[PDB]
């Protein structure tokens, strides 16, 4: 496939800007635009196609179009942040970090596929409100997942639920054994984008990066399944929590997605008369001191630690991170 | 394919409704919601099959599936009438009036194909607005196609575009001549289903009905294909003005969609300092009146000579506009 629409020009400016697939500065935004909005359909399928994975895997072209369409279609586009756009900005930022130089021939392929497959479902179906609003509410997510992750085990059920039709199952031709062991990383990958256990994943982190060990040309030594899962759990939180790293116009454009679903989350909780959470509240809040503390608190800590992880790799995301800190500080009318 | 989501129940429920499939009486709601929003995949998939139109046009099932997919992505979810429920319904409805038994064995199955395909595509990309709001905002479309049955070249120009990427080609198979043929009669069949001409297809109809020529065993003789098309492009705008025949229940339904996306085009109206147009204005219109007049002046005098057309196999339907006519009459509060 060269397109999804009616627009004959849109196939050569698709091209076009996915000549960048193997780049950090590539633009999702300009291939949603151009792919008729499909673009966890098309970076999917670009990014498969350049890791022969559709090869490596023998999974038909056929069947892997028709699940990414319906697992795109399982993407909320009324949700503003946490949309297929999302998804595939996530599934391409994680395409670039598995080939950082680092991590040069760690990986099997069938490591790479978990990666980037929980990357492209790790939001699916999201309604555009947290764990704690769905606790809060007593939403049926809740009940049914007893409080515990609960979107995240969501993300995961859709995506695997939606394999077991036969028209849209792309594993079928693994063998049982590497179905068994892919749908063990892709869980453990997909909890791992819970913010709540952040702390804990970061600490973990930076106990590895303490006591890494670089072989002599330049590649990490990750010897066992434990160290190397660790690694992929980290890249795809790092992809997902990647937009204050990529340059200030994309990053501003991620930002007044995020807004805008935060905000409408404090609009609903003043309608059912609940509490507002303050970072939801659109009459307090300020968007600039948003991003400031969430570079500080989170982003800059964990960025620095796979930096420190994977150097030299990392320097110019970070210098971009940085950049882009500063730039809503100035935003800030105080000092 | 069985399903289109995560829900093992659908699966029943969606196979439970599609029994209904030859009948007047289907549900295309209750599709609708079994499929995961993607009525009109379903219906055509279920109507090709039930035709053998796949075997019989050598259409591969996964080309099939993705050309439906990708039209039905094309019908705007946030039209609230002129959506791919729509195209559903009126597919479904021009499959079943292909079966009436007056027209038995009276077309060729390339000819049964193209009417299903032009219900499937009627009314692609509409964007909620009738053609004299596009002629009169100078819109592209209506400078595209010189303010001439603007939206309906529009759909035509976009189902047949989608048409010509190798992964979606679902005419593939077809001969030249076939294809130049199918081309022909569709284009004819969606011009037809703008309002404004239809008192002229009336007049045409109704001088057809008087010089019928029922054969012994009941049938329609329709000799050529001037004859044959006529019928054609009548059924597909019969099928498209079906609504207030079908059951009350559905007919309700389809009344609250209209009468949403009338009112929005006089809110934009509105906006822009124009004349609002009267039966778009909701802070006037009575919508209970405007079905009254419609089935009166449009409908009515439609069904009635296609009734006569085809008697007596369309009595019931009749009837039913009959009543569902009564029903809102009676819901005016004045006499
Ligand atoms: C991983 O799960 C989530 C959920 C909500 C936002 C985010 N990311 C944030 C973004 C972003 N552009 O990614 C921007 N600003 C944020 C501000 C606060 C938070 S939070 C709710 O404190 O984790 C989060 C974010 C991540
Ligand atoms: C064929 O093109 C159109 C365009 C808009 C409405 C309709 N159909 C009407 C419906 C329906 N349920 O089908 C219901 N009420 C109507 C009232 C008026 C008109 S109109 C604009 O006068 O043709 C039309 C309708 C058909
Ligand atoms: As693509
Ligand atoms: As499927
Ligand atoms: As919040
Ligand atoms: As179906
Ligand atoms: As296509
Ligand atoms: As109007
Ligand atoms: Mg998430
Ligand atoms: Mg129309
Ligand atoms: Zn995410
Ligand atoms: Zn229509």
């Amino acid at each position: 496939i060269s397109r999804f629409g009616v627009n004959t020009e849109n196939e050569d400016h698709l091209a076009k800007e996915l000549e960048d697939l193997n780049k950090w500065g590539l633009n999702i935004f300009n291939v949603a635009g151009y792919s008729h909005n499909r673009p966890l359909t098309c970076i999917m399928y670009a990014i498969f196609q350049e890791r022969d994975l559709l090869k490596t895997f023998r999974i038909s072209s056929d069947t892997f179009i028709t699940y990414m369409m319906t697992l795109e279609d399982h993407y909320h586009s009324d949700v503003a942040y946490h949309n297929s756009l999302h998804a595939a900005d996530v599934a391409q930022s994680t395409h670039v970090l598995l080939s950082t130089p680092a991590l040069d021939a760690v990986f099997t392929d069938l490591e790479i596929l978990a990666a980037i497959f929980a990357a492209a479902i790790h939001d699916v179906d999201h309604p555009g409100v947290s764990n704690q609003f769905l606790i809060n509410t007593n939403s049926e997510l809740a009940l049914m997942y007893n409080d515990e992750s609960v979107l995240e085990n969501h993300h995961l059920a859709v995506g695997f639920k939606l394999l077991q039709e036969e028209h849209c199952d792309i594993f079928m031709n693994l063998t049982k054994k590497q179905r068994q062991t892919l749908r063990k990383m892709v869980i453990d990958m997909v909890l791992a984008t819970d913010m709540s256990k952040h702390m804990s994943l970061l600490a973990d982190l930076k106990t590895m990066v303490e006591t890494k060990k670089v072989t002599s040309s330049g590649v990490l030594l990750l010897d066992n399944y434990t160290d190397r899962i660790q690694v992929l759990r980290n890249m795809v939180h790092c992809a997902d929590l990647s937009n204050p790293t990529k340059s200030l116009e994309l990053y501003r454009q991620w930002t007044d997605r995020i807004m805008e679903e935060f905000f409408q989350q404090g609009d609903k909780e003043r309608e059912r008369g609940m509490e507002i959470s303050p970072m939801c509240d659109k009459h307090t809040a300020s968007v600039e001191k948003s991003q400031v503390g969430f570079i500080d608190y989170i982003v800059h800590p964990l960025w620095e630690t796979w930096a420190d992880l994977v150097q030299p790799d990392a320097q110019d995301i970070l210098d971009t991170l940085e950049d882009n800190r500063n730039w809503y500080q100035a935003m800030i009318p105080q000092a």
